[PDB]
């Protein structure tokens, strides 16, 4: 009966400026990085969601902060974008890379790591960062 699927993504944006970026091992765009995404499974909520798929992308343990932006992509396809805290676990290195991601890693909001998966995610940290600066 379902019509529609729902994505998570989270965006971590540190005291120092700093995104919390995951490298991806999916064969269509292994090694460049992304924000860490993924699509909602069957029986969780979408607050699990976005929990589980930094944990198993970035090896951290997180809370959501606020919604920072829900996206239409398709009439069937919808992602929230939630700016999420850290709250412990440990940041997934290289040697725990697995099909998930090959490591995450944080960098300047203003510095980057290339290639990107894709360039939708430079707006979204930038709406996390007007958030902080709003609140
Ligand atoms: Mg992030
Ligand atoms: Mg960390
Ligand atoms: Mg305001
Ligand atoms: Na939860
Ligand atoms: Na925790
Ligand atoms: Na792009
Ligand atoms: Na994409």
């Amino acid at each position: 009966r379902k019509n529609v699927c729902y994505m998570v993504l989270a965006v971590f944006l540190s005291e120092q400026d700093e995104v919390l970026l995951i490298q991806e091992a999916k064969r269509e765009c292994r090694g460049s990085w992304y924000l860490p995404a993924g699509r909602m499974e069957p029986g969780e909520t979408i607050v699990e969601a976005l929990q589980r798929v930094v944990k198993e992308e970035a090896g951290l343990h997180c809370e959501p902060e606020t919604l920072l932006s829900v996206e239409e992509r398709g009439p069937s396809w919808v992602r929230f974008v939630f700016l999420a805290r850290p709250t412990g676990g440990i940041l997934k290195t290289s040697k725990e890379a697995d099909a998930e991601s090959l490591q995450a890693a944080w960098y300047p909001r203003t510095s980057l790591p290339t290639p990107l998966r894709a360039h939708d995610i430079l707006h979204l940290v930038e709406l996390a960062a007007q958030y902080r600066q709003q609140a």
